[PDB]
Order: C-alpha cells, then sequence, then structure tokens
C-alpha cells in the first residue's frame, strides 16, 4: 500500500493573516503539517497553494508544492487540480489533510489511507466519540452514523442517532456516545473528478455538508473511529500560542 | 404483480381500548381497512390478531383471520408469525397495512407493492411531505431522507435534513418540505424472516425505529412520496369522530 497526502494551504485569514507561514519554533505552520504527513508513512506529500509566498517557503524546506488556481470555490476543485497537474493515477490513494493542523496525529493519516485500501468505498473518513452535551447538540459538530461494515448512513448537523427515551426528558441524558465527523478524507484519486462532476444534491446545500453529494449519488463513505482524536485546526492568535507552547515543550 | 395484505389488529389499546371493533357507519373499523385493501387489488387480505373478539367479527363479514401470539411482539415479529404460519412463499410480496387506517387510499397500497416489484430491494415504504413546524420538530414524526434513487439513507426522530441557516433562527423558517415516514411497508415474504433473525443494531434501540436494522445490515429500503396523502388514522376517540363525520358526510 502506498498513498500520497495533499495539504491545502490557505493564505487568507482575518484572524491569522498568512496562517500557513506563521512561525512555530523556527518552521512555518505548513512545514509542521507536511512533516506529520511524512511521519504517517506517506510515499509523497504535496502542499497545494495559490500564493507565491507559500510556494517559496515550501520550496525553501525542500517540500513539494503544486500551484493551484486562485479562482477555485471548494477544496475539492483544488484537490482535483493537484491530481491533474501532478499526474496522480486514478487508483492511487490520496489523503486530504488541512494545512492548519500542525499537530495532527500521524497515525490517523495512515489510518484513513489503510481503511480506504481495505474497504469497497471510493472514500474514507474518520470520527471521534463524543458525549458532552455541548457538542452533542452543537450543529457545528457534524454527527455521523454507520452500517455494520462502517459505511456512513448519513451525516447531519442534527443530533443523530436521536435517543428517543433519554432526549425526551428535557433534562437530556447522554447514555452512549455519538460520533462527530472530523475533516480528514482519503480518496482514490480518480474519484475526485467523479465527486466534482456529480450533479449537486439539495441535501448538501440544506445541511451545508459537501460529502452528502456522495451519499445522494448512491456511493459509499467508509467511517471509522480515529485512533487518536486530533486537536482543532489553528484559527486565532490564541490557538497559535497554544501550538507554539506544545511545540516548544516537545524540545524539553 | 400479485401481493397479499396483512393487517395487524390488536384489540388492546391504551388511547382507545378495543379500537379495531369501534363502530363506523355500522361496521367495525377493521372492516373498513379490510375493504380498502380488497379495493387495492390484493390477491388476499389477512387480519392478524391475538384476540378472539376480533376473530369472530372478521369471520362474520367473511374475512380471513390469522391468530398471532398473545404475548408482546414488535411489528416485524407479528408479521413474520403470519408469514410462517400460513407458509407464504419467499418470493411473494406482502404489504403491511395498519388496522387503524379505515380511510387509507387503495392507490397507495398498490403503489408500495408496485415500487417494490420495480426494483431489487427487499423492502419498500412511503412518506408524505411536511412543512408544519409542529410536525417538522416533533420526534413522534419520523423523518426520512433518500438518495437520488429513492432509497432511504436514514430514518430519524431528529429533524433531518437540518437546515443550517434557517433552523438557527429564533423563529425557524421551513423553506422546503421534509419527508415524514408513513407506516406502510411492502416486503418480499422471505425477507421478513431474515429481518427477524438478523443481529440487532444499536441504532434501532436508540431511535426506537425497527427499520434501522435493515439499513444497518446494508440492505436497501425504497421510499416514495405517497400518490395520495392518506387521511389521519385512528389513535384517540377524537380521531375516530373525524372518520365518523367523514363517513356521515357522504350519506
Ligand atoms: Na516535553
Amino acid at each position: 500500500m502506498s498513498f500520497t497526502v495533499v495539504i491545502p494551504a490557505r493564505y487568507q485569514s482575518t484572524r491569522l493573516p498568512g496562517k500557513p507561514l506563521a512561525d512555530i519554533g523556527g518552521k512555518p505552520m505548513i512545514q509542521w503539517v507536511y512533516e506529520q504527513a511524512m511521519q504517517a508513512g506517506a510515499d509523497r506529500v504535496i502542499i497545494a497553494t495559490d500564493d507565491e509566498r507559500v510556494e517559496q517557503a515550501v520550496q525553501a524546506f525542500g517540500g513539494v508544492v503544486c500551484m493551484t488556481s486562485p479562482n477555485h470555490q471548494s477544496g475539492t476543485e483544488r484537490l482535483a487540480e493537484v491530481v491533474a497537474k501532478m499526474a496522480i493515477p486514478a487508483d492511487h490513494i490520496v489523503v486530504n489533510v488541512q494545512g492548519d493542523e500542525p499537530l495532527i496525529p500521524p497515525a490517523i493519516i495512515r489510518q484513513v489511507a489503510d481503511n480506504l485500501a481495505a474497504c469497497s468505498a471510493p472514500m474514507a473518513t474518520l470520527a471521534v466519540e463524543i458525549e458532552d452535551e455541548a457538542e452533542v447538540f452543537n450543529p457545528n459538530a457534524v454527527k455521523v452514523i454507520t452500517d455494520k461494515s462502517g459505511y456512513a448512513l448519513y451525516f447531519s448537523r442534527a443530533t443523530i442517532p436521536w435517543d428517543r427515551d433519554n432526549f425526551a426528558k428535557a433534562d437530556k441524558a447522554i447514555v452512549q456516545p455519538l460520533l462527530r465527523h472530523i475533516g480528514i478524507y482519503a480518496y482514490r484519486a480518480g474519484f475526485i473528478n467523479t465527486y466534482l462532476d456529480w450533479q449537486p444534491s439539495q441535501l448538501e446545500k440544506i445541511e451545508c455538508l459537501e460529502q452528502l453529494r456522495v451519499l445522494w449519488h448512491g456511493e459509499k463513505i467508509h467511517v471509522a473511529v480515529a485512533l487518536e482524536a486530533p486537536p482543532a485546526g489553528v484559527d486565532t492568535p490564541e490557538d497559535l500560542e497554544v501550538v507554539r507552547r506544545i511545540v516548544a515543550e516537545r524540545a524539553q
């Protein structure tokens, strides 16, 4: 089994402008993500960016970088262009890892690739078990449920499975965990064009969940519990200071 | 196409006791459902009951009765007993119609049987579009969403699909309908036993939705919008009088 990791780097942010290049212990944020991907055993790692500053910084650590169009609308159109420009074969496993995750556990990057290779779905993703009321009823925490083979039945901002008996109480009891989707995906490279070209579903627009396109078109997404729950993506100066502390402590 | 209709008619009811034998225009409620099933083109209609009062009454209008277990059974459990007891062949289509729907449109009984015959799936069912907030956010109203071919993705007591933008608002806006599942099923007779003997999912117990067992084992359930939206069933005395006046309005 071999797989390639593609990491989109988004330069623009009102809270952390130039985020991919934020210095963390002497390396830009994007380099840390790159290096987590290498530690996962990826045969190849590719930063996708539309900003020349990112290109230059990645070249300066010897990283592979693919320049993509500034006019893309979704991170799937972006991934599609990398697959085309870098000539990635249709059967090759690609893992999409967000460029704002410098502390992503390498084991889960490998996990999602391994899961895709082992199953009959063209796409694989992961979830974390949740049981705190905060996230269980939080529409920003996307819930997912699976069949006996691990294929997703549905993803939703609604609280799925609804516990009829325990959620009626008004003092809503949580007696078993739910599964919260995490934003890491593995695809057969050729499937990315299939996904891209499929007629958009109404479901995906109502829920604001792109992956519902796949379900609506009758195709499968494998889902597994992540081996280790990943830290949240870095969005603010406060989040960045937390990562700087963790990274500094990794040298102590 | 040929199908059999099985109509469960439990006498005991907390909301309306002895309901299958509640009078409507001179006939017990059960007789009205039976007559609607006959109008649908059913090869055969079977009333499934565990009470001999229902048995006597159905035989008195000339209906076929199958006696089922007087112990607590689930929906599938009851239906599987009839299928097993009368040795219904595995490839025969069985439509399960509730004994408390005296005004069920014969056309939708035929629809669910037709839909099942038109595909390879072991199971078919129906839904109605809903927009009323009291139904949309009610866990007693089971929601369903389908793929592009009409196969169920999930059934839930949660409000699905969640409209991110519109349901965040203090007064939630319903800008497209949802689908409410209605309790009419068609199955391949043999599938019913498989369904019965399958390893149970956790999902089915949490949501209290038996049909999630099927989705968990990865088998398909086809779902279509009812060709005619059924009238309300009968759960309470109030509901009964609604039917009584509908029938009275005809004469
Ligand atoms: Na340390």
